[PDB]
């Protein structure tokens, strides 16, 4: 009964809008509303401070990476002084306990904290959730990564306000190849399985290959969809651009992040049109089929 | 229980003809009889006025595109004055309401009108059917595109004389990739599903890769099969031809449309031979299997 | 429940021989015994008179093609005068009725006659069987091609001494692509299905890609296996050979037919070894599995 | 119900270690403990005397090949005099009966003897087990190769201390292609099937493509995993190395065997981490899924 993104087709329902433009693609996560149910991967190869500022300035969700952890206290302070959301990443080591205590003492509370660990179903993650909720009670805590309903439950019960689902979701990623474990090759069914157990929002993390996979993630129960590859290789992205005969970034060149986000929004409005609704939640009650040949 | 064209093999029955030439490939749609149960895609990259005249002059069904909508009233008038069928396309916008009223006033009635919309299960399409049937009662109305039995039913009930079935049927088309919705990758099973509900003729639209897929569409309940790629890239087709070392059209060169239609007819006679009959409907009662590896 | 050659693995049983050389690969068809349960395709691109003489001289089964039908009466006479089996092909047209009568009058009786028609489940084939059995009662009659158990039954009941099973068996052959009918992509399961109904020997025709597919055909109930591609492109084969940097025939070059037949025999002895027997029929009672990914 | 390595994903359990370094990857086979549950293929293209000495000196299991059988008595004597395990291969021919008797007479007892035959379910193998156990009772006897639970049972019952499972396990190996028999294309399910019957340790032989397949073999019941390709093409391996623009060995160049074994150990510690344990046996009780598209 297991499948992935490429195996699913959603079934259209009666169209009730006269134009895509009528369809509302917004979503709320905790106390804030955002333009789209998508978020760039919280990695230094995908996001940086300039991209995060663009995103927050235009009401798109972001989560900053923790590659330069010494910069996070200033990052928070600065975003919040421009009236922008501060959304950061933390780990679970002893120095991250101090970091959090530090924040509590300057009375900085980031709107969002993501605990970002490969194998996030652990007491290390559980204790960090409990520590964060003690010292920064107003922070919205996203915990992961997990791959099972028992894990989602345990993390929600520890106090997480959301969980991030995906354990080496790519079909040929390192985790899958080297360990034999994870959601690689069945990420969509894994998401469904985890979502059926969840009382709190889920961020679906990875395995996204097309804009249609965003609608599919919403059907099987995501609130936010975390995306790597589709956001990689924009002019704004980390790295260098390579007439000539067509650019490459570090593998091809996708142009402007802004155009990509607009197209994502348009494609998602089309999805809502086909779902027979006018808003994002309409995607959640469409029927679907599992196709025979998907590759 | 879902599959597509490549997964199906039809099972032969006792041959009762001494020659393919004995097999009748004709079909009727409304008040007219045609040579073959196939029709070119109603798009400007596939059909034009010269091709439509060839087709009507030789008793092949066609449906003209609406890319130059201002030419349709003259097109109708001219075909009908040469004793040829006029088969046109319309949309659902306010100006198409006027267009239809225009026709009613010059007492032009095209034999066939196709309402051609991407997501055709809509009140926009339902109201256009009702408008057409009021002002041009003698016009044979084909409505689409749809992908479900509830849609076929609703459109038939609104007054359509046929429906066109297929929602981004190609395995790697835009609709599938960008929205996650439609019949892409299971077009044959979608056709079967829709056909079981239908009281009126169905035009099966797209996913056709081989001439054998025409017989397969007939088995699972099509009356006409709408074809794009197989008709693309003929000398007569829109675009330009490119010794040398073998032509290309815009991707390869298939030669003469007339030879393609002859071969389609011969291949279809072979299908009837294998079906144990002498006419097209014999294909409808053959057994079939769903193969394991189809790619 | 349908599959093909690539989906099947046969399961080994306790080995009871000390050497492959102990295993007997012979088979009987009618009144004669042959070295191997394989036979080249009866086509002019695969067999000719020199190859047929080699085969008969060494107790391998052959069936000559009918591309030069005027030569068949002399071919029979000449083989039989060298004490060799005469095995020919016939069609079902009125002149083939005369041909047969001709034979009856010179009291030439070929040991084997193959009625070779694409869609062999027909009254044309049934009447030719009955005609042959009237005028040449001692001839062993192989009739085909068929693809169903009802067809095998009808042909056996008409008087055939064997049937040939396969209707466009190749995964990308003409019949499959152009008509949508036949055993293409499920030839092994088709063979099994037909074999369960049969009271007389079956020749399994086509879809053979490896020497292991010969054992597989035997398991699912063949007596002789007709092979095209594996016998194509030998030095002895029709066509022309193309240092240099390695030969081609018309697509690569396989060397000597004799070496190919020796290797086929050795590979088949290995199959019998793995089947836990010492003779060909041991392959018929092994267990098997249907694998998940076969391509 | 049949599958292979590529179809399986193991499901993570709650992580209980603070570091991979906490996880114990050791295994015992008979009277000795080794670093890893892996062993190089006992073939001259993979192992030699220098590699065997490295392995034994560092507490990795090895099994020497028998390509130069005249060297085995000296090999044993020499290893054992350096305080190293002697692990050799034997066949089942009459001269191997003498070889064994020879050993018994110089009172050389190798710690490990592997009876290495393609089709090892045979009385030839059964009698060699019984001969070995009579003349060298202290030798740990591994018998194979087998592919069924009845074979494992018969060999265990004859006196084998372990069995080696795999009959042409590779997807495109000779045995599969030429005979139609064996575990090729379903090696993991074959291992599971055989393991459920076994009272003694199993060595899983072949079909390993990734380090994650080691954990998968452990889940479905291996004690040691025999590996060919992943160990082929190291600087230390048999053959010759080919700036320049990147080395090849005989197909690419993998560098140092020592680095490969370290990485294998690290990857396997990660597997134990994901399995929710601290030792190898934790992998044995994880849940798993069978994915839809695996290629």
């Amino acid at each position: 009964n297991v499948f992935d993104y490429e195996d699913i087709q959603l079934i259209p329902a009666k169209c009730i809008v006269n134009s895509r433009s009528e369809c509302d693609t917004t979503v709320t996560l905790g106390k804030h509303k955002f333009k789209l149910p998508v978020v760039p991967a919280n990695m230094q190869t995908i996001i940086d401070e300039r991209i995060a500022t663009y995103l927050a300035e235009n009401n798109y969700f972001y989560i900053m990476h923790r590659f330069q952890p010494e910069k996070r206290i200033s990052f928070i302070r600065d975003m919040q002084s421009r009236g922008l959301i501060a959304s950061i990443s933390v780990g679970v080591k002893e120095d991250e306990y101090e970091f959090v205590q530090q924040l509590a003492a300057e009375h900085l509370t980031p709107e969002y904290i993501t605990i970002d660990i490969a194998h996030g179903h652990s007491n290390a993650v559980i204790n960090m959730i409990q520590h964060i909720k003690k010292h920064l009670p107003e922070s919205f805590v996203i915990a992961g990564n997990v791959g099972t309903p028992e894990a989602v439950r345990e993390l929600e019960n520890a106090g997480a306000d959301a969980t991030k689902v995906g354990i080496g979701p790519g079909k040929v990623c390192i985790t899958k190849i080297k360990t034999g474990f994870g959601t690689g090759g069945w990420q969509l069914a894994a998401l469904r399985w985890c979502a059926k157990a969840a009382s709190k929002p889920i961020i679906a993390d990875g395995g996204i290959r097309t804009n249609g996979d965003v609608a599919k993630s919403i059907r099987f129960g995501a609130t936010m969809v975390m995306i790597g590859s589709l956001f990689a290789g924009h002019e704004e992205s980390p790295g260098e651009t390579i007439n000539v005969e067509g650019k490459k970034m570090f593998v091809e060149h996708k142009g402007s992040l802004e155009d990509t986000l607009i197209e994502m929004e348009q494609d998602l409005q089309s999805s809502i049109s086909y779902a027979g609704g006018t808003k994002l939640d309409s995607i959640r009650t469409v029927d679907y089929v599992v196709v025979k040949n998907s590759i």
